[PDB]
RNA sequence: AAAAAAAAAAAAAAAAAAACUAGAUACUAACACAUUUAAUUUUUUUUUGUUUUUUUUUUUUU
């Protein structure tokens, strides 16, 4: 896991600064990569793992358009972006079902041929 | 500096091992004695990182 091997080095350089941090390129971005997940795992069990270090208040799975099962990762966006630098730097190597997840900031782009999904999954979190 | 004589018993071709097993303690080799710090395989997994885009002949004649 390469992201976790620049986090012990980055600390021990004794850096400690977000803004003198690798994670200050991606000030911008809110959305994580999630990777590697188990197949079973959902969209609602995506928000309760990751619930921990935020609110996320977007979330996409990734599944065939098909046989609709899971491509085995998914997008997360969370209301504060430092809970992107938490989730990425304290969640990566994960072992959850088996398999060690793999979190990564990211610029997300949202497609066409999901659209309906988009509101089938903001019609959740718009409770909250 | 100096100026000999003479009266018939023995002879030898020259203190030590290999082993087992602890033990004395000299030495040898310009032996090696901050580190060497940007090109280059230990880095391994059941493939799985989400937008747009990278073309076609008019009529005819020997």
């Amino acid at each position: 896991n390469k992201i976790q091997q620049i986090n012990d080095k980055e600390l021990q350089s004794g850096i400690l600064s977000p803004h003198q941090s690798w994670h200050n390129e991606y000030k911008d971005n809110a959305y994580i990569y999630i990777g590697n997940l188990n197949r079973e795992l959902t969209e609602g069990d995506i928000l309760t793992v990751f619930s921990e270090y935020g609110v996320p208040v977007d979330v996409i799975l990734s599944r065939d358009e098909n046989t609709g099962e899971s491509q085995g990762f998914a997008y997360l966006k969370y209301e504060d972006q430092r809970s992107t630098i938490l989730a990425v730097d304290n969640l990566n190597g994960f072992k959850i079902g088996g398999r060690a997840l793999k979190i990564d900031h990211t610029f997300y782009r949202p497609k066409r041929s999901l659209q309906k999904y988009y509101e089938a999954v903001k019609e959740e979190l718009d409770r909250d």
